[PDB]
């Protein structure tokens, strides 16, 4: 394939230059993941009204222990159920192009923009894992994160990643999946959003949930249908404990 | 990689064909555009409930100056402010892979789409031209590029272009970057939607802003930053004075 | 031309003597100006009731850049677009008295009244820069006039000025034109004075707006017309947008 | 005496010349006028609310006799009668500086801003001419000097000027005498302003006249009563026909 034509940029504006080691390496993957994988993104919204008066009673016994419940140990665990039921999510495609490696542990990463770049730490089998012992984890992994103090070995062997973004904003996004990954799970910002009770429109504060999918592997019906699962998972976190 | 395999069309159905020469300028250029950059994008609402009472009320000074104020001059600059608060979306990748050439002129394009095809006209130095004056060269721009007036000079040097196609229709759009360019802000359809006022539901016109991003330089985080402060100076243009 | 005669002033009271370099060289530049220039002053009132209610709101947002927004960031502005609407406001005397010297960029000074004097700190390219650019500037400047830290290249290439006095005190004044430039903008105290709605009246805050002009270039009606607009810039800031 | 210092304007901006030779005849003449005289401007407002009254009820017979009844033919007369009592506003200096020329007869002329200049065209007794007969040569006088068609000789003799510019803008002004003259008449913007009744407030529509003189002949004294008494003849014109 052909690239972008050398442009003299000199000639118009002023100008100034240079990279950075990491952001280069975070580049490079970015062109090989899009360049070997199939894309398309399916937006789902899950009703996080009850989550969310979940997080905020828990405060207490957060501060005890000394963590911060967000809404991402959360999330890590709505996924690792759900990955569970649907092994299709936690695969690769073999280098033969032909078998599906189905992974029986689940390791998810997430996406910790730091000022060097990228960098997407690891927690192992967070399905043996509860919301205190992931969220200390996530705090760990993401403060190692912006202090270059993570070692490569916690950058390895991730079976799905979530690419959580709601504290910054927007509503909806296109990930792309960290491959040999085939799957990553995007997330926006919350809001109040109107839904109707059969009878009334009320306010319910909804998540943004925008994930890449490997069509290789994941169709476009068993994509979704992990995603109307993450929704319901979500409403009630108690379909986990189940 | 391969290409699509030759299919006998004449099969089936009845068949005609040809095209143009612009239109293969186009095809060539939006191939390269999405074989060389990474492709995610950004969906954000801005509230415009105070700016289209002002475009209304600022009619009888239009017509004045002869122009006709519409929501292009007003997006070029909360686009020309916001480029200079954040520098890395007015870039572009070195051919050496491995730095980053910073623009410190804002020269912003706008898609005009013409019968024999996509053209792009730059309007430079819009950070240093009023609403008035934009809109003037907006609209001289575009009444030049449907005569087929447009000197291959005015369409060089763009920093960052828009994709405005809010008067034909739809919600959202994932627009493609135009090269060696690092982002594109889309936008469409403006609709009266429900927003929450802390207590209760309220109509209030949203403009919808689609913007796609190479992430080889703009990551997840910097790139929702940028839009989530577009949504801030759109809801406020006041904000561009300051 | 004859001067003043000299008085033995101790035949009456007693005396002390001694000046300063500064505020002699400031001295003879006044005494230049002032017989070279034929002076002349306009005084215009500005409705600002909706800028002074502006500048209060956006508070919070200036201590979060670390700014203080004052008024003369807004003049500074109301000033630098009616400039490039009036070029005859920007340019000056050739040394052959037969031509005009139209600048294109519009680098305005202010008066910063100091111990050792007056310093007229010029702030480059002003239409290029919003309101927290310039007051950050305006406050370093100023800074370093009363620390006696400013470059003369600082006080070099002004097209403009603005006496700007309204923290002091007074109502009306006749402020003298720095040349080679050709108009100076004086500002007093603002009160909230009496203004009839065609039916009633109102109270509303108005800002004394008293500027020099050298007739040699700029007429009665030319310089009566850029204040009228500055007034009209004033009262509705978002016309600058425009 | 030294003027102004050189300046290299092409070190920071970019430059255009030029001027013509009319402004270049203004120039000098302003130049003469205020190295030779000692200026000093007069500000009092005259209560005109009986004279708009009966300058709108009268254009049905100004249409009929085809003139514009504006303020400046009341204005001249005003002034006509005015300057009959008070002959030391109709002189001028003589050359031996030691005594005073008193014009017998009073030839008023006004200030005409045209694009290549200013131009004074002046009234021949203006005393021994009706509003309407004034305001018609006014209105050929003033249409000859925007088409050049003003002959030499119908700018010279004239005792006093008017440099009328409320149609324009402004509150104040500080006009020059146009020597060998002793005086001019500046008049800006009509504003209704509250005027106490002895018991209440109460609007009522102001003219601005700021009227300049030389005090080689006029003093401080004589020059307000100048003003004041033309206060009482702009409020009751009826003390104009007496």
């Amino acid at each position: 394939a052909a690239a972008k034509p050398a442009t003299t940029e000199g000639e118009f504006p002023e100008t100034r230059e240079k990279m950075s080691g990491i952001r280069r390496a975070i580049a490079k993957a970015m062109v090989h993941s899009k360049h070997t994988a199939p894309h398309v993104t399916l937006m789902d919204e899950a009703d996080v009204t009850k989550l969310v008066a979940h997080r905020k009673k828990f405060k207490a016994i957060a501060a005890e222990k000394g963590i911060k419940l967000t809404f991402l140990p959360y999330v890590v665990k709505a996924l690792v159920s759900a990955l569970r039921e649907y092994p299709v999510l936690n695969t690769s495609i073999d280098d033969e192009t032909e078998e599906i490696i189905q992974k029986h542990y689940y390791n998810i990463g997430i996406a910790a923009d730091t000022d060097r770049g990228l960098l997407v730490p690891v927690i192992k089998h967070a399905d043996r894992k509860p919301i205190f012992a992931l969220a200390q984890e996530i705090n760990e992994l993401a403060e190692k994160a912006r202090d270059g103090k993570l070692t490569p070995g916690e950058m390895k062997g991730a079976s799905c990643t979530i690419t959580n973004i709601g504290s910054a904003g927007g509503q909806w996004f296109t990930p792309v999946i960290n491959h040999p990954e085939v799957a990553i799970l995007g997330i926006g910002r919350i809001a109040e959003k109107p839904i109707v009770r059969d009878g009334e429109i009320v306010a319910a504060p909804m998540l943004a949930l925008s994930l890449s999918f490997d069509h290789r592997m994941i169709d476009g019906a068993t994509a979704q249908k992990a995603l109307n699962h993450i929704k319901r998972l979500l409403s009630d976190p108690e379909l986990l404990l189940m």
